[PDB]
This record gives structure tokens, C-alpha cells and sequence, in this order.
RNA sequence: AAAUUGAAGAGUUUGAUCAUGGCUCAGAUUGAACGCUGGCGGCAGGCCUAACACAUGCAAGUCGAACGGUAACAGGAAGCAG
């Protein structure tokens, strides 16, 4: 039911009075294919157990995206830190035009066709946040009609 | 009718981190050259350097329906003779 990616493996230390201690951490998204993206981070001293703390706060850090037949409403952008992205919709057959850590979260979230690009700084964790703000940030045309009193013919009509 | 269907990142500074920042790579292209190799065909292309110097052959003639003419050769006309 759940797609799962694995984004990134790092291996981090600190330091101690008998030398460097070693740990992992684990970069994960989660999502349902369907308009639902959420990520996990995870730290342990085992690549394995990593993994699975990162899954474990995926499944929970879920988010809703309303998206349109497999493709975003409108263009958008997102920041993290140092990340600036810019995602835009494409036409059917397009495919996902996007590097690897934006192109794991667009793909667990269902987006078929988009054209992305990211600015600054390329770092997965603060990119994966910066699409998935993006993402939850954009709207639709029965949210914009709601909110402005009006109708979704009118909000898109002539 | 149709004739703007369009946008990917990665490595490297630190014990580790985030940022900044240069360097490096994956692409496409060429009047190309070199190394190894090499079956056929079609279409195109071929001194980018010395606007250096050039053997030899050819690259501008034609008109006798403008004209005086006859160097040929081809007849016509006169004579002679194997
Ligand atoms: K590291
Ligand atoms: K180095
Ligand atoms: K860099
Ligand atoms: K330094
Ligand atoms: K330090
Ligand atoms: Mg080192
Ligand atoms: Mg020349
Ligand atoms: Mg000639």
C-alpha cells in the first residue's frame, strides 16, 4: 500500500576522550501514490536500525497534497535552509524531470509528470523538506474558489 | 486543423555538521586531427596554416548576314600530260 524510498546513507562521528564514535543516519520517504508524502530521519549506530527509525517517523510525518490527475496545479517553489526548488507541471508522458532526492518524494507521492529543478544548496535532507513544502503549500482550484467566495467555473472560466 | 511538449544532478575543505565558495565530472556539437580497427551503398563535405613561391596544361571568345580580302582545302571553270 506504502511505497517506501531510501534516499540517503550518511555516516557521521564525535568525538571522546577514547577517539571517534561512529553512527548512521537514514533519509526515508513514505508515501501512498495518492497525494500522501511524509520523511523520516532516522540515527542509530546500524545502517539497518537507521532505516527503520527513518521509516517509523515517515509513517507518522505524513502529509495531503492535491494534486491533478498525476501532476501538479501550478508552478511552485520551496525553500529549506539553504535549498530553493521549483517544480511545474507537464503534459502526460513527460515522466518526472527531476534530480534523485526530489525524484524519490514526487514518485512515493504520486506525481507522474513534472518538470523540477533545484536551486543553492543540494543537500537531501533541507531539498526533500523544500519539495515537501512546496508541495503542501500548493493549492487547487476548489480550495482558491472556497476561499475567495467564489465558484470553480468562475475561478476558471473565460 | 497543425506549426513555443519545457528545466535531473554528482565528487571534493571537516573528527563530524550546516552554509559559503572555487575546482572536477556525466551532455550536445565540429571544415576536425591522432591511435586501434575497417564490408557495402546513398547524400553531403574536404588548406581552418603561408593574402607563401609557383613548373606544365586548360579557365573568353564570337560574328563572312559590317568590310577589304584569299594564307589554306573543297568544289566550279581553262589548258596540258603518266
Ligand atoms: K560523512
Ligand atoms: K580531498
Ligand atoms: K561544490
Ligand atoms: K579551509
Ligand atoms: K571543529
Ligand atoms: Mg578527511
Ligand atoms: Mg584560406
Ligand atoms: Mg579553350
Amino acid at each position: 500500500e506504502l511505497q517506501e524510498k531510501l534516499i540517503a546513507v550518511n555516516r557521521v562521528s564525535k568525538t571522546v576522550k577514547g577517539g571517534r564514535i561512529f553512527s548512521f543516519t537514514a533519509l526515508t520517504v513514505v508515501g501512498d501514490g495518492n497525494g500522501r508524502v511524509g520523511f523520516g530521519y532516522g540515527k542509530a549506530r546500524e545502517v539497518p536500525a537507521a532505516i527503520q527509525k527513518a521509516m517509523e517517523k515517515a509513517r507518522r510525518n505524513m502529509i495531503n497534497v492535491a494534486l491533478n490527475n498525476g501532476t501538479l496545479q501550478h508552478p511552485v517553489k520551496g525553500v529549506h535552509t539553504g535549498s530553493r526548488v521549483f517544480m511545474q507541471p507537464a503534459s502526460e508522458g513527460t515522466g518526472i524531470i527531476a534530480g534523485g532526492a526530489m525524484r524519490a518524494v514526487l514518485e512515493v507521492a504520486g506525481v507522474h509528470n513534472v518538470l523540477a529543478k533545484a536551486y543553492g544548496s543540494t543537500n537531501p535532507i533541507n531539498v526533500v523538506r523544500a519539495t515537501i513544502d512546496g508541495l503542501e503549500n500548493m493549492n487547487s482550484p476548489e480550495m482558491v474558489a472556497a476561499k475567495r467566495g467564489k465558484s470553480v467555473e468562475e475561478i476558471l472560466g473565460k
